[PDB]
RNA sequence: UGUCUAAGACUG
RNA sequence: UGUCUAAGACUG
RNA sequence: GUCUAAGAC
RNA sequence: GUCUAAGAC
């Protein structure tokens, strides 16, 4: 099939979406970046490695930047006024079939759903309390 | 606004969802469980601080039981074998305002929306191809 | 010209055959597996480098579970009493056409054809005699 | 029975076949020899150990070489102008039984079989994408 | 998807046309070689890499080989009398938005148009007069 | 006749075209720049040695310019926000005849047309995967 | 383990 | 493990 | 900088 | 090998 396709990472229905696309694969991996100058792109990696003798760990990265423009010597360039970072690590024994795996991926996505507490702290920059 | 409240973490319809309730908040680390022996149950960790000057932090773990052959209230060893772990780790700069930290959570939904490449690739024992 | 697909690694006739499809693609080095848990999957890995000023080499392994007595999705150790490990390394020196290379993979298909010495003894849990 | 037999390496429809037969049993390691001079002939080699306590390990070697006529000293010599080298090892732990050993020759089988990945990749002078 | 595909390195309408394919990607090093003889195969390789802190650094590689057979001491085999070799370093800040390489992009191609003053040179064993 | 003579460097249809034109030759080097400030200009050279007893080599350079203003102490000036730098080395044996040339400039028009690996990586701002 | 001059060599 | 200047760094 | 070319000097 | 790029380190 090939699962290393483009995909939409900030969904604000249709119009004004944050699309990322495959760029590179070199050294084991995978990176997505959004149409933009390297120093204002978001970006997306990811990484899988037989950690221990039965262990695969997945290792995952995504930076959202805040752009800007700056004046560097009497020119202006484009740039991130900053970047906030996710990074997660995964870790699954080699003994877990394709359902238990289903099973990590929907956990994953519950956490994060829209109106659950994480992601209800985290957007309100708060803490869960 | 007084989140630290039970949710579903699993979803599958309704019938044979997975519940995960407030089980600690010592240290103000707050602790969500499901109705399991704590060697076979599905665990949510989270906790925010101030990382550095600049920077906050979030740190979010997940632990989810391997289920296929499972034996309900079983001793089942090596534990290693049987469970998958989830450390997550999410760096937003204190210039982050609430509409940045909500795009970060979209981008975070994002990444493991059903369909797209990282969760395609994990639900599958797979890398990226 | 475009080969690396999913293929038939076990043929039984249509029915019970083994399949197993690309499932990584990091550093260059082709990956299939069986839709199984890493830990009972059949698994292929492919690669060619030049090994030397006058040779090409191709590196091919494959891993084969045990099935008799198995348990689908269980945890089975050791891992070493349920794995078989074929590991093939294919010298070609820089000079062979692509007609010398057709003739080496007959060679390969002869030297394991069903009813021929290597393949029969390696059936019956035998050396030669 | 007797498993140490002469087979068909090559396979050209009846005629142009590179047979190999029985040549040596020496120190426990099974040779076979096309119908050449030595300096010019298909080898294979076979032997079989109890590598580890729970292992059996077997190691297989095929010589297809590229005849040619050499002058040395004003005289012709029948020579190999070079040499390809297949090299394989296979480990089977002590507790499969002979259906397991056959699904092992079979996958083998597929793996070379024409149409499928890896031999099309070798016979092209091609790698895996 | 992907860009590391294969595809015609030289034109000569439909057929006379050099075709070059994926073979090896180490280190982050992505290589192609046409068919047949590796000794007589046409090869290009890329790579980038952050060169410093606001470059990025693109290295292409090129050879093309004078096929040619050898002879020596009455055996011949498939060479290359000679080979040419082009090789390329591309430096882009990380400035450069899409529209500013696809601009670098129409640069290079330009500078190698039939008729412009490079190719011509170069294709008439010439310098600039 | 002459070979040192203006050409579109960057072709955008009829209007938006890039042409560079001669502006000096000292030192066996030849030197294209287009027309406006100098500081803000694109820039191409050439030239070609006797590299070593069997081979000739060409150095080819060209500079990309982003064009910008800057302004420092309300004074502006045309200036180049930065530039992209491309240098490429062209080893080709005494041996070549034109046809050999010929062939290994269309191996270089081929390695930058529109759609293959490379020029599409370049203009994505990505590398190989 | 890796390579090759290949059942013997080399290299960690 | 922790942090960040983020696939590379630092700190135990 | 060159070459025997991602190795090198 | 990089860069501020036929100058350079």
């Amino acid at each position: 099939a090939s699962n290393f396709t483009q995909f939409v990472l900030v969904d604000n229905g249709g119009t004004g979406d944050v699309t990322v696309a495959p760029s590179n694969f070199a050294n084991g991996v995978a990176e997505w970046i959004s149409s933009n100058s390297r120093s204002q792109a978001y970006k997306v990696t990811c990484s899988v490695r037989q950690s221990s003798a039965q262990n695969r760990k997945y290792t995952i990265k995504v930076e959202v930047p805040k752009v800007a423009t700056q004046t560097v010597g009497g020119v202006e360039l484009p740039v991130a006024a900053w970047r906030s970072y996710l990074a997660m690590k995964l870790t699954i024994p080699i003994f877990a079939t394709n359902s238990d795996c289903e099973l990590i991926v929907k956990a994953m996505q519950g956490l994060l759903k829209d109106g659950n507490p994480i992601p209800s702290a985290i957007a309100a920059n708060s803490g869960i309390y």
